């Protein structure tokens, strides 16, 4: 099945998921000089005060911090979005070394990792229906660089030992995702896709310009996770990122001048 290895990685995905070569695939390189300020964008609204985290799961390709999305508790609105999008989970993509890991790139620069807060459009009722629609998901993407520790990330890092292998989960209640946001909400936006199979072209991407800083020790702990299940030969969970895909007939818009 698909993964990030030599024999099942991103360059193979198109065989099972032909949309991999589609017209609005993600991630992309963000060329900062070509992105155009769009005065029509409305202010972005990240409302996470009532967020209810539940569980953290190693799914074999990342770890997901899952939220109660059975009501409007943690929602993304505004910006390029019409309507209300409910937070369902966040996860990261990261590298084997600090010089790679992000999916989006900025003027071809790769960051050490990239955080994805995944939200679905409530007008479609459930996540499974939303992913079948061109405006079904909104993902807030945030770059991670290595430097000072991110205090609001530490509760995540410290539970990783308990979900080392594929299929393991742990209770993860009362986690506040506001502690993972940078100061500025300046962003780039474009229409794209899931970056993992099934690669559905259902996402409005909102990628923040300002990275957050995490420490070397924090990202080292990401890299101790395993793609494999318990008892199986160890395959460190690293380089679980898809590279930049052709922009094709798309324009990246900036929220800032
Ligand atoms: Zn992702």
């Amino acid at each position: 099945h698909w993964g990030y290895g030599k024999h099942n990685g991103p360059e193979h995905w198109h065989k099972d998921f032909p949309i991999a070569k589609g017209e609005r695939q993600s991630p992309v390189d963000i060329d900062t000089h070509t992105a155009k300020y769009d005065p029509s964008l409305k202010p972005l609204s990240v409302s996470y005060d009532q967020a209810t985290s539940l569980r953290i799961l190693n799914n074999g390709h990342a770890f997901n911090v899952e939220f109660d999305d059975s009501q409007d508790k943690a929602v993304l609105k505004g910006g390029p979005l019409d309507g209300t999008y409910r937070l369902i989970q966040f996860h990261f993509h990261w590298g084997s070394l600090d010089g790679q890991g992000s999916e989006h790139t900025v003027d071809k620069k790769k960051y050490a990792a990239e955080l994805h807060l995944v939200h679905w459009n409530t007008k479609y009722g459930d996540f499974g229906k939303a992913v079948q629609q061109p405006d079904g998901l909104a993902v807030l993407g945030i770059f991670l660089k290595v430097g000072s520790a991110k205090p609001g990330l530490q509760k995540v890092v410290d539970v990783l030992d308990s979900i080392k292998t594929k299929g393991k989960s742990a209770d993860f209640t009362n986690f506040d995702p506001r502690g993972l946001l940078p100061e500025s909400l300046d962003y780039w936006t474009y229409p794209g896709s899931l970056t993992t199979p099934p690669l559905l072209e259902c996402i409005t991407w909102i990628v923040l310009k300002e990275p957050i800083s995490v420490s070397s020790e924090q990202v080292l702990k990401f890299r101790k996770l395993n793609f494999n299940g318990e008892g199986e030969p160890e395959e460190l969970m690293v380089d679980n990122w898809r590279p930049a895909q052709p922009l094709k007939n798309r324009q990246i818009k900036a929220s800032f001048k």
